[PDB]
């Protein structure tokens, strides 16, 4: 949902 973090 926020980039990588996802």
């Amino acid at each position: 949902x926020h980039x990588r973090w996802d």
